[PDB]
This record gives structure tokens, sequence and C-alpha cells, in this order.
């Protein structure tokens, strides 16, 4: 979740393009990032993969 300078930042699954329901495995795919298959038993968006990094959210290998 993230919010900077908007009264409504309800994209904050990614603060961008997700409805938290077409999102990746953890974060906000809605394309082919950490969504389907690549790493962590799922895919690899760097974001979630980043969430794996310092957040330890998921456990693939970022990309
Ligand atoms: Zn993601």
């Amino acid at each position: 979740m993230a919010h900077h300078h908007h009264h409504h930042s309800s994209g904050l699954e990614v603060l961008f393009q997700g409805p938290e329901g077409r999102e990746c495995v953890n974060c906000g795919a809605t394309a082919t990032p950490l969504w389907r298959r690549d790493g962590t038993g799922h895919y690899l968006c760097n974001a979630c993969g980043l969430y794996h990094k310092m957040n330890g959210q998921n456990r693939p290998l970022i990309k």
C-alpha cells in the first residue's frame, strides 16, 4: 500500500493499475509480472519480487 499526493489513491495495491483482483500473486500484475508462473510457485514481477527483498512478502527471485 502506498499514497503520496492524492485524495483517492485506491490503486495502491500498486498505486497504479490494479483492482487487487487482477493483480499479481501478491501485488498488482494485471498483465504477466508476479502473476502466473516463473518463481515463488507463481510468477516474478520485480515489485512483488522486491516485496520479497526488503519486505520478504513473497519468495521468488525478483524480475
Ligand atoms: Zn507484483
